[PDB]
């Protein structure tokens, strides 16, 4: 077949019931995730190839960066709770990987302050139990599939994208193959 298990995708030996339709995992310490955001725009290109209104979910992970990696998972929960993901994603990526100006939880808070989120707004969300639950939700979704690598995308809790088996000589062809595979899997 043109799409084959082990080539463009792999199949979960333990399917995950009730999972989101399109579930992405990333880390702000993850280099390919940086490319996926700034250079390839995987999330938007996948969204444009899927039916309108399909739920897409993106979660942060703990296993990169130690203490700060967990801080970034809590900060991502704040971003999701406040709905400011589009405002903080790029400065957080660049703060961690490009300028390396993010060395503490205070530095992460500075990114939100600079993006226009009020200090009282950030601190209240950061210490809220709604955000504690969002952190637990991110951990549980990752734990359901024993996630050891990012960037990762799962479709209907059953199929995992395999970008290693996709052509990397051309950035746009890669994105197109990636998005077309997600579409194929969503119609499975
Ligand atoms: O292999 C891995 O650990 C998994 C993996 C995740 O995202 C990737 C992106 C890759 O290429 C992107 C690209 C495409 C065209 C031109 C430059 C870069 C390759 C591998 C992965």
């Amino acid at each position: 077949a043109q799409y084959e298990d082990g080539k463009q995708y792999t199949t979960l030996e333990k399917p995950v019931a009730g999972a989101p339709q399109v579930l992405e995992f990333f880390s702000f310490f993850c280099p390919h995730c940086y490319q996926f955001e700034e250079v390839l725009h995987i999330s938007d290109n996948v969204k444009k190839k899927l039916p309108e209104g399909v739920k897409m979910t993106k979660y942060h992970v703990n296993f990169m960066g130690g203490d700060l990696g967990k801080d970034l998972t809590q900060a991502w929960a704040v971003a999701m709770a406040l709905g400011v993901e589009d405002k903080v994603t790029v400065p957080l990526f660049e703060g961690v990987q490009k300028t390396q100006t993010i060395r503490s939880a205070s530095d992460i808070r500075d990114v939100f302050i600079n993006a226009g989120i009020k200090g009282e707004e950030y601190d209240a969300a950061w210490n809220s139990f709604v955000v504690k639950s969002l952190v637990a939700q991110q951990e549980k979704a990752a734990a359901d599939v024993q996630l050891r690598g990012v960037p990762a995308m799962f479709v209907n809790g059953k199929y995992q994208l395999n970008p290693q088996g996709m052509d990397t000589s051309n950035m746009d062809v890669f994105v197109q193959q990636y998005a077309d595979t997600v579409k194929y899997l969503s119609e499975k």
